[PDB]
């Protein structure tokens, strides 16, 4: 997160860290045994870490659960990142309390201008790499589809939306991939891609979760 602030320990209880010996992507807890992340975060050897704040110190509240399986969307395209969503099922269910909690899936898509909260342990510098120990947050609005398509001509599908600031300075970045974009208590986006981080007129692009709620429900109901 570039231009963001320290969220405060456990203030984003549905945020998870995907770990393979180090933090590589974020994700969102949607029920006690399922997490939602981005298809490009897929790898084997994933341990899901819940209740985290400092990812390098065990401070208490953490729950480390191995993924029993990851389900990448069958139509995911790694070259356009269209359908960039993945579901991870946990080996055991997580103990939910006030520090670890799930986030609701949306019943409707959000509109331009909606203010959302984006969080993650990704890079904090637009020019260079500084990775934080604690969770960073950024409040950003959903942009109109015309400005988004005007910024990335021919690269935005209907399963994507842009959120952020065209002036530059505040944005999600590498390490934040797979994490949440929550608007009004509902998970509306997943951090997917962008050009550099916090560059002028190059806002972040997010996977539009309202387009996949039945796919998520049907997939969880059968696995
Ligand atoms: N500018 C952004 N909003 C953005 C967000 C997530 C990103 N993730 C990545 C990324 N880059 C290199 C390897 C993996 C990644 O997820 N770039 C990203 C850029
Ligand atoms: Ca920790
Ligand atoms: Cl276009």
């Amino acid at each position: 997160i570039v231009g963001g602030y320290t969220c405060g320990a456990n203030t984003v209880p549905y945020q998870v860290s995907l770990n393979s010996g180090y933090h590589f992507c974020g994700g969102s807890l949607i029920n006690s045994q399922w997490v939602v992340s981005a298809a490009h975060c897929y790898k084997s050897g994933i341990q899901v870490r819940l209740g985290e704040d400092n990812i390098n110190v065990v401070e208490g509240n953490e729950q480390f659960i191995s993924a029993s399986k990851s389900i990448v969307h069958p139509s995911y395209n790694s070259n356009t990142l269209n359908n960039d969503i993945m579901l991870i099922k946990l080996k055991s269910a997580a103990s939910l309390n006030s520090r670890v909690a799930s986030i609701s899936l949306p019943t409707s898509c959000a509109s331009a201008g909606t203010q959302c909260l984006i969080s993650g342990w990704g890079n904090t510098k637009s020019s260079g790499t500084s990775y934080p120990d604690v969770l960073k947050c950024l409040k950003a609005p959903i942009l109109s589809d015309s400005s988004c398509k005007s910024a990335y001509p021919g690269q935005i599908t209907s399963n994507m939306f842009c959120a952020g600031y065209l002036e530059g300075g505040k944005d999600s970045c590498q390490g934040d991939s797979g994490g949440p974009v929550v608007c009004s208590g509902k998970l509306q986006g997943i951090v997917s891609w962008g050009s550099g981080c916090a560059q002028k007129n190059k806002p972040g692009v997010y996977t539009k979760v309202c387009n996949y709620v039945s796919w998520i429900k049907q997939t969880i109901a059968s696995n």
